[PDB]
């Protein structure tokens, strides 16, 4: 599937393996794993094929790193960027802190000389290829001209984007379950200006 | 001079309006804002006010302020995005290949000259590295800037009356991410 019940056991296996690794333990059997998560050995066997783990019992150090990698994978927020112009490339040069499991994993453009580049260590792909690159990523940054932003949005939601930071003047239409932060920079500037004239916040 | 007392009258009258009072004397306004009434009477004629009606003046001050700038510092990708992309009148940088040039119609000056060329402007856009932000901020406040659009990860130390708008990718993503993890 992976079945929900299996997926919910993963952090439980992890916590058990950390404790064991701290205590100096080198091997762990199915029976010990079963006792730790209150299941039986067949469940360990099935869950570990879902996870992609390799055994024989198990090496504590191997399984700890493996489950660590897997939870890190599951917990990281991979972000896509569309539009690699001035604002887009500044964002690709953004230095996210260590404690912060967010990164922009990929970028998209339509300019042939953008396409095929690595900007700030992230690959820029043809926007044509959006559907063949996007699987799991749940968040997108939009830094395209306002005119392109709606058709790109339509596609992002169809691919399973759930959250969008809109840095364009466009007012996006999306399904009620899509969370949109609209950061129009010209509006932010004009809001600051307005406040120092009127000492109240600008509508909208 | 006259347009420099206008915001004093506005701010105070907006506070008055809130309290339900719709007339105000030069003597009452003088004791509040510390301008002499003889100057107030002189200004309020100029504004075409005929005891003065509080709503006339407020609507007049609002309209004037809406009838009749911004500087930017750091003309890199981010500053260039803002220029390209309320007009920006001056840009400032340290890169000698950008100083003495025009980006998006705006001339770019050496940051050394900030204090000679910033006279009237109240708003600054800040699009420099975080490491540069606080020292420049310090110079902007000493120059009497009233608002800063902080487009850097730095948290700026300014006097309380300085309005800061902070735009940051991480800060913004953290909020959206928290929604998605908790309110799906
Ligand atoms: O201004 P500026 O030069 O910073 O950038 P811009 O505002 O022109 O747009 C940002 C980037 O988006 C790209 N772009 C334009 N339309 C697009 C689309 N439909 N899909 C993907 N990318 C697109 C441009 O090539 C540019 O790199
Ligand atoms: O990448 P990128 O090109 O956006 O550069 P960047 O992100 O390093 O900085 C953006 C812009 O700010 C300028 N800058 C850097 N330090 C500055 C300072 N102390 N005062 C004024 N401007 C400064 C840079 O020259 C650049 O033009």
């Amino acid at each position: 599937k992976i079945p929900q019940a299996t997926a919910k056991r993963l952090p439980l296996y992890y916590r058990f393996l950390k404790n064991l690794h701290a205590s100096g333990k080198q091997r762990v059997s199915s029976a010990e794993l079963s006792d730790a998560v209150k299941v039986d050995s067949a469940t360990i066997r099935r869950d570990f094929s879902y996870f992609g783990a390799l055994g024989k019992g198990y090496n504590v150090d191997y399984l700890l790193s493996f489950f660590r990698k897997t939870l890190d994978q599951d917990e990281m927020t991979d972000v896509i960027l569309i539009g690699v112009g001035n604002l887009g490339t500044a964002f690709l040069h953004y230095n996210f802190t260590k404690n912060n499991n967010t990164k922009i994993s990929m970028a998209f453009d339509i300019n042939e000389s953008k396409i095929g580049t690595e900007v700030g260590g992230v690959p820029v792909y043809n926007l044509d290829d959006l559907e063949q690159h996007v699987k799991d990523e749940s968040v997108a940054i939009l830094t395209v001209p306002a005119v392109a932003a709606q058709s790109i949005t339509d596609r992002l939601v169809a691919l399973g984007i759930k959250g969008i930071l809109n840095f364009t003047p466009a007012r996006l239409n999306v399904p009620e379950h899509i969370r949109i932060h609209h950061i129009d920079l010209a509006v932010e500037l004009q809001s600051l200006v307005y406040f120092l004239k009127h000492y109240s916040v600008l509508e909208e």
